[PDB]
């Protein structure tokens, strides 16, 4: 089979150049251990979508502001399996600030592929919002084992 992604959502309080890697990298510390493939596709989106919106977006599944479901993907599959979903309202911030763009784009990417709500406490799967450098920001905890064989 074939993968392919793609962005378009940029918040305030934040630079384009944070979000456009923040994301952009989520890909690669995913894909890091994984069998799939890589395809990004300059026009015309994919089973990955990304998206930005404040709560209720009309017909989507609206979710709060600073402090709750800052963002949450749903599983994989059609249409809405793999989309995205960031709170406009919310407060984006680099590695060090709060929400960490590259972090939380890591966690978000990760449920709209394959992974639980949880796997390990140490690990950054946890359904929890943690700021860590980017220097070392990667994947990590035997989590990193449940991506790449895909089991249960
Ligand atoms: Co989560």
């Amino acid at each position: 089979h074939y993968i392919t992604y793609r962005i378009n959502n940029y918040t305030p309080d934040m630079n384009r150049e944070d979000v456009d890697y923040a994301i952009r990298k989520a890909f690669q510390v995913w894909s890091n251990v994984t069998p799939l493939k890589f395809s990004k596709i300059n026009t015309g989106m994919a089973d990955i979508l990304v998206v930005f919106a404040r709560g209720a977006h009309g017909d989507d599944h609206a979710f709060d502001g600073k402090g709750g479901i800052l963002a949450h993907a749903f599983g994989p599959g059609s249409g809405i399996g793999g989309d995205a979903h960031f709170d406009e309202d919310e407060f984006w911030t680099t590695h060090s600030g709060g929400t960490n763009l590259f972090l939380t784009a890591v966690h978000e990417i990760g449920h709209s592929l394959g992974l639980g709500h949880s796997s390990d406490p140490k690990a950054v799967m946890f359904p929890t919002y943690k700021y860590v450098d980017i220097n070392t920001f990667r994947l990590s905890a035997d989590d990193i084992r449940g991506i790449q064989s895909l089991y249960g």
